[PDB]
């Protein structure tokens, strides 16, 4: 086995015990196992290109100690439209630790709740974080602008 690194926009780095013959889908799956991010929300970038799910790491030049970037899989204050364009709204599904709390209101996230992931990968209740973003388009935790790109 071997190890590779996955970095978010905050500089946070995750270590992944992988195989060279693992699919990008499997990589997103262990990212979900470690950090609870659904694979449909993850866009992995490596060397300035996007990484398709049905392909293997060893297709893509992923040796030991390689670092991929984990961006948000998207298609001053921010208006509601700006917020939707730069974040991932969804209903929460607890995965079978597994507990996550909205750091604004301190309540646990429950199945079905309207939640929002920001491009830094931080996750909140929609109701809690939209009030914040209408005041300042930065993440309350890490202060990353919801429009920053790369
Ligand atoms: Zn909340
Ligand atoms: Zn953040």
């Amino acid at each position: 086995s071997m190890q590779i690194f996955v970095k978010t926009l905050t500089g946070k780095t995750i270590t992944l015990e992988v195989e060279p013959s693992d699919t990008i889908e499997n990589v997103k799956a262990k990212i979900q196992d470690k950090e609870g991010i659904p694979p449909d929300q993850q866009r992995l970038i490596f060397a300035g290109k996007q990484l398709e799910d049905g392909r293997t790491l060893s297709d893509y030049n992923i040796q030991k100690e390689s670092t991929l970037h984990l961006v948000l899989r998207l298609r001053s204050g921010a208006v509601q439209n700006t917020i939707e364009r730069f974040t991932f709204p969804h209903k929460y599904k607890k995965r079978r630790d597994t507990d996550e709390k909205c750091t604004i209101c301190l309540s646990m996230l429950e199945d079905g709740e309207d939640v929002r992931r920001l491009p830094c990968m931080h996750l909140f209740h929609q109701l809690c974080v939209d009030q914040w973003l209408a005041m300042s388009k930065k993440c309350p935790i890490c202060r990353v602008d919801i429009e920053t790109q790369l």
